[PDB]
């Protein structure tokens, strides 16, 4: 059971950051999203497009998955994304990521019926 | 089970033109330190100052809790805070905050041994 202290902490403590920061977004959102419990995910891609733009890239070009699976596809245009990259200092349960915003293009896997997106493939 | 596409929206969306503005660090930090399940916490408090000051709080002015408890502690100095609160638009599961960074005295609730902060009262 979590101690009064450490809940305390959880819900009021923030000594270590800057609210105003931009570039702690990952660390955040990593959070927010379930990608550190039990160790921190390495590699995380988050897509600012619309749901739909996104969803769209099922329809759009077919290319190589990274893992050899024949259901990836490309977006035609670039998108807004975030790389999120655990860095060098970063040790569970501290999960310390590097912030990039970047405009690339997004491979999806796609899966379902209908097909929409699955796994995020890579930014390229 | 959750499924493929909840997990890919889960990991991998965050539609929006300023996702990492500071303006969203209320609606980021809530979740990640899990004041959104089930409910959206109304109003919420982060303390920006080293958890030192706010231990020192605990010998600080006494002062009665807003419950009429007897073990609260307003800070002899204001600290830097950042004050969330759900915006008028804010309907859970879709909890939504209004960030505003102030300098303020705050009020703890002090307990256990050693005495440190429990409970967060009121800023001042
Ligand atoms: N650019 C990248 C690369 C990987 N990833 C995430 O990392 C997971 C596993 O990636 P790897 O197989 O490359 O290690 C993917 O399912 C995806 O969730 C990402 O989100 N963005
Ligand atoms: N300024 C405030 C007011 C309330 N709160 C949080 O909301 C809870 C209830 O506050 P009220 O008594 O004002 O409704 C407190 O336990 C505290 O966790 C806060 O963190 N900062």
């Amino acid at each position: 059971k979590e101690s009064a202290a450490a809940k305390f902490e959880r819900q009021h403590m923030d000594s270590g950051n800057s609210p105003s920061s931009s570039s702690n977004y990952c660390n955040l959102m990593m959070c927010c999203r379930k990608m550190t419990q039990g160790k921190c995910k390495p590699v995380n891609t988050f897509v600012h497009e619309s749901l739909a733009d996104v969803k769209a890239v099922c329809s759009q070009k077919k290319v190589t998955c990274k893992n050899g699976q024949t259901n990836c596809y490309q977006s035609k245009s670039t998108m807004r994304i975030t790389d999120c990259r655990e860095t060098g200092s970063s040790k569970y349960p501290n999960c310390a990521y590097k912030t990039t915003q970047v405009e690339k293009h997004i491979i999806v896997a796609c899966g379902g019926k209908p097909s929409v997106p699955v796994h995020f493939d890579a930014s390229v």
